[PDB]
């Protein structure tokens, strides 16, 4: 059903944020989350900027399902977004085409320098692009806790709101 695949998103890309990027207007609800700031904002901004303007996009990402979720690099400075994504127009021939636009459009109107983020999808061992990002999603991504998950969006109903509740990962923990 759902893709799978990481974006990087290296340190130097923060220090390039424009006005555009930090004047965000957009609403992040840390009711149930830990506070975010600096890099974990910006980062989370641009994860709700991407967002937004996929629920309302055309072409093959229209009528799709997503769920993106910004961690901190495990080891190392720097971010990573887990990407689940799928739907009647995308398919193995645009999905990295697709969810490189997507990404890159949005980055480009945030930055003073050039920059693009590579999306790296998650292959089997015959190549074949992954297709179980639902339960990826449910054995993996929904069990992270903040801030190691920094933060997350989607459009799936039951994470519409569980995915941004840090009291809700604790119980797909336990």
């Amino acid at each position: 059903e759902l893709f799978r695949g990481v974006l990087h998103i290296s340190s130097n890309i923060l220090d390039c944020a424009n006005d555009n990027w930090w004047c965000s207007m957009l609403d992040l609800d840390t009711s149930d989350w830990e506070p975010l700031t600096h890099s974990n904002r910006l980062m989370a901004i641009y994860l709700s900027n991407v967002a937004s303007r996929l629920d309302f996009t055309g072409g093959p990402l229209a009528g799709c399902l997503y769920f993106f979720q910004v961690e901190c690099n495990k080891f190392e400075e720097g971010y990573h977004i887990h990407v689940v994504i799928g739907g009647p127009g995308l398919n193995a021939r645009n999905l990295t085409v697709c969810v490189e636009g997507l990404f890159n459009n949005v980055l480009y109107h945030l930055v003073n320098e050039s920059v693009k983020l590579k999306f790296l999808p998650g292959m089997t061992t015959k190549g074949k692009y992954f297709r179980d990002g639902e339960q990826f999603i449910e054995n993996y991504l929904m069990k992270k806790i903040p801030l190691n998950v920094v933060w997350c969006v989607t459009n799936i109903d039951g994470y519409i709101d569980t995915c941004i509740s840090a009291s809700f990962r604790r119980g797909a923990c336990h």
